[PDB]
């Protein structure tokens, strides 16, 4: 796992670069194994109205995380994207870590991050709540409203338009905190019963189903069949 061979990192919005480096630093601490995507989908290049569209996908796995995906994209000249999900192995009942940034050369327009509950409770595990509790509330001046296809998200979800670099740094630090808690608990987690495993797996199907609400730009560049394969095999496999 390493981003030093990325062709995109040097032209991506700096908060995106920061967050990618922070996710890498986190994941490098896990016993990562490679996760194979379709051969053509590791590195994607096309055109979107005459401007280069480029996507780099990196995917890993652990016994606790079925699929760890980091996507970076430059979707023509005025859109940069980071999308990251860690899909937990449902046997372990961990929450879904997710984060997305949408940016341009002018700055960041949306940043979101959560540890999303898989538990039919919609609660996070006790150890997460206690560790999260001791961090305290970060302050944000523009918090955005979740569409109806929330709250597959948790109470700790941040969904914002950063107002200045201090908010960019605060957003990234909260993701670094989320990851420190998450990785640590993954190392300590024990297999659930079959019943609760299936419960968690359904929470994961529902989370991926809901998130089908990105397509449009991919359809525009690649068509609808390519887009629907990408959504169902790369992004949000069910
Ligand atoms: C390479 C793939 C890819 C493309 C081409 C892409 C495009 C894309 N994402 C957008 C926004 C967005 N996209 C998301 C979020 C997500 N999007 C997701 O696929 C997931 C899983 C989330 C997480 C919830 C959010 C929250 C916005 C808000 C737009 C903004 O406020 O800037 C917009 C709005 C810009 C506009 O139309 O004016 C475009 C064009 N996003 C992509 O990921």
């Amino acid at each position: 796992l390493s981003l030093t061979n990325s062709s995109l990192m040097p032209t991506l919005n700096p908060m995106i670069q920061q967050l990618a480096l922070a996710i890498a630093a986190s994941w490098q601490s896990l016993p990562l194994k490679p996760y194979q995507l379709p051969e053509d989908l590791g590195y994607v290049e096309g055109r979107l109205e005459g401007e280069k569209l480029v996507i780099e996908n990196r995917c890993y796995q652990t016994p606790q995380f079925r699929k760890m995906h980091l996507e970076l994209a430059k979707v023509g000249k005025g859109l940069d994207i980071l999308h990251c999900v860690m899909f937990p192995e449902p046997l372990y009942g961990l929450p879904l870590f997710g984060c997305d940034i949408v940016a341009g050369p002018g700055g960041v327009s949306a940043a979101i991050a959560d540890l999303s509950p898989t538990q039919s409770d919609r609660q996070l595990p006790a150890a997460y709540q206690k560790s999260l509790a001791e961090l305290g509330q970060p302050e944000f001046e523009q918090q955005r409203e979740l569409p109806p296809w929330g709250e597959i998200f948790s109470e700790y979800c941040l969904f914002i338009r950063p107002s200045n670099v201090t908010e960019e740094e605060r957003f990234v630090q909260r993701v670094v905190d989320f990851l420190q808690i998450h990785c640590h608990q993954s190392i300590v987690a024990e297999p659930l019963s079959e019943a609760q495993t299936l419960e968690h797996r359904q929470g994961q199907i529902h989370y991926c189903q809901q998130q089908q609400k990105t397509r449009r730009d991919l359809e525009k560049a690649f068509g609808e069949a390519w887009a629907e394969r990408y959504m169902s095999q790369v992004l949000f496999d069910v």
